[PDB]
């Protein structure tokens, strides 16, 4: 088999290592210590903020991992998904501090008190963290902000207070008292990048997936498809989504009694999780820069392999041209319709010395519609 520990690949699995969040972590670590080894006086609170799949929920459960058994303090973690509404995440967090609830139904401010009242008795120290915290209103997400700051009615600074979104907006629509307590302790997840998302997935291949079933070629691939270029480009960098393409590549190889991930693995699992390439953008492309991408397109149906040269391409295109009766354009052309093509998210490029891959459509759906689209314009 290929995938010899599936765990390795669930949402659920923390990792041994956090690439690339040694800064983060470092950062949680000195906002909450202290007080997880000697809590109650101060109040913690600290903002992640990052898009989805930038390790914002990982780093904080990494974080609890490594104080789990040094501490007194109880983790209380709160899906925001799942628990929105007062009633919800206030049940949520009774069930996991064991408070029993009254036979009378109680106001929002009954149970405020209870949980004072229970923490205070118990004398007990909360960690609190309301993931992906921009589900709840703005006034429930306060609430629980002022709560912690309420030492004398606690008995001490009983709550560590984390809260999760996925920029500023989930402070900047608190009021601005509210806003107050947790702004300038704000720990920021960038979008990964291409070679930060290959680290991830190494790890997890290592971890989950059979020696010799993967190349590093293969990790590239999928890491050319998700990891952001730069920064600001925050509809990528999602390492959840890398590491689903990975899994779905290595179990289509091994349903199809392969024993090594091929690329075609990779371009399905690709599509059924992603976007793959519009027909829309494939019409405007110019004559030769379709003729173009039909010979990338050919030269890695022969090649199967992750990557083909810049060189294979253009005597591939050579070929192309010849065939549909047209004159091949220079050098300097193909590559202004290289960096088109890779502007437009339809092919990936990295340096060896260009490399050149489709990471995101399966190459016998896509060579169809190209050459629909040729043959119509030369027809
Ligand atoms: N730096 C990393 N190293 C290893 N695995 C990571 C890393 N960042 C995220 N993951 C994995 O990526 C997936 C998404 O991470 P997650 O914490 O769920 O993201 P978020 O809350 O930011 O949406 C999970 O499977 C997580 O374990
Ligand atoms: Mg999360």
């Amino acid at each position: 088999a290929i995938v010899v520990d599936d765990s390795v690949f669930s949402p659920s699995y923390v990792p041994k290592r956090l690439p690339h969040r040694e800064q983060q972590l470092q950062q949680l670590d000195i906002l909450l210590g202290n007080w997880l080894r000697n809590p109650g006086h101060h109040y913690p609170r600290a903002t992640l903020l990052g898009r989805p799949g930038t390790g914002k929920t990982v780093t904080l459960r990494k974080l609890w991992e490594l104080y789990k058994d040094k501490t007194t303090a109880r983790f209380v973690y709160i899906n925001g998904f799942i628990y929105r509404n007062f009633t919800a995440i206030i049940g949520e967090i009774a069930r996991s501090l064991n408070i029993p609830f009254p036979r009378r139904g109680l106001s929002r401010d009954e149970f405020l008190a209870l949980l004072v009242e229970h923490l205070r008795e118990r004398d007990l120290y909360m960690f609190l963290v309301l993931d992906d915290a921009f589900n709840l209103a703005p006034d429930i997400l306060s609430t629980f902000i002022r709560l912690g700051q309420e030492a004398d009615k606690l008995g001490a600074f009983r709550i560590a207070l984390v809260i999760v979104g996925h920029n500023d907006a989930v402070l900047n629509n608190l009021d601005p008292s509210t806003r107050g307590i947790m702004g300038k302790y704000v720990i920021r997840f960038s979008p990964y990048t291409k070679d930060q998302i290959f680290d991830i997935l190494l790890d997890r291949a290592k971890a989950g997936l059979a020696e010799g079933s993967y190349s590093e070629d293969i990790l590239q691939m999928i890491a050319d498809i998700t990891g952001a270029q730069t920064p600001l480009d925050t509809n990528r960098g999602d390492a959840r989504l890398a590491i689903d393409i990975l899994y779905r590549s290595a179990y289509a190889a091994q349903q199809n009694g392969r024993k090594h991930i091929a690329p075609e693995d990779v371009r399905k699992s690709s599509k059924e999780v992603l976007f793959g390439i519009s027909e829309e953008v494939l019409i405007g492309l110019p004559l030769h820069e379709k003729l173009f991408l039909l010979a990338i397109v050919r030269s890695l149906k022969i090649s199967h392999t992750p990557y083909i040269t810049f060189g294979d391409a253009e005597e591939s295109y050579k070929i192309v041209c010849e065939e549909y009766g047209e004159r091949p354009r220079v050098h300097s052309q193909l590559w202004s319709y290289l960096n088109d093509l890779r502007e437009k998210g339809i092919v990936e490029t990295r340096q060896n010395t260009t490399l050149i891959s489709i990471g995101t459509e399966p190459l016998d759906t896509l060579e169809a519609v190209i050459t629909k689209l040729i043959k119509e314009e030369l027809r």
